């Protein structure tokens, strides 16, 4: 149902902030294998969030929900706006650039604010 595929994205989304949350202390301390375990599960919960979402935006549409299928969309682009700077932070890891993963670091978070708003604001909405 939208609420049951809503609750799973909600606790997959939290996953996801949580674990970037971690992943950033980790890395101002130096644990490098914690940073690249947690670059892992990143990407595996975007992709099983980005399932979800395709799949509450077509019930979102066919109930005629037009606020949740447009903030879904802004959502969405906001979302993979900063998962293009994800792939290129882990490009930058797996070659040792230290700098480049730092600057990285600091607008992906700055995306994911835009996406917790949003967030807030599709609960509402659906
Ligand atoms: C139908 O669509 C949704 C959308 C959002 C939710 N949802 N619910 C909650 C909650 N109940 O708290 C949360 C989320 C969520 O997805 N959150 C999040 C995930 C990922 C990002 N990122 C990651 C890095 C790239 C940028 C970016 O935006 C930002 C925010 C925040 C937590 C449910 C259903």
């Amino acid at each position: 149902s939208v609420k049951s595929e809503y609750a799973e994205a909600a606790a997959v989304g939290q996953e996801a902030v949580a674990v970037f949350n971690t992943m950033k202390a980790a890395f101002q301390n130096g644990d490098k294998e914690a940073v690249a375990q947690y670059l892992a599960r990143l990407a595996s919960l975007y992709t099983r969030h980005e399932e979800l979402l395709n799949r509450i935006l077509e019930k979102a549409r066919r109930e005629g929900n037009k606020e949740a299928v447009t903030l879904m969309n802004e959502f969405t682009a906001t979302f993979q706006t900063g998962k293009s700077i994800f792939n290129a932070m882990v490009a930058a890891f797996k070659n040792g650039d230290d700098d480049s993963f730092e600057s990285y670091l600091q607008a992906l978070e700055k995306v994911t604010a835009k996406g917790e708003t949003l967030a807030d604001q599709i609960a509402k909405a659906l």
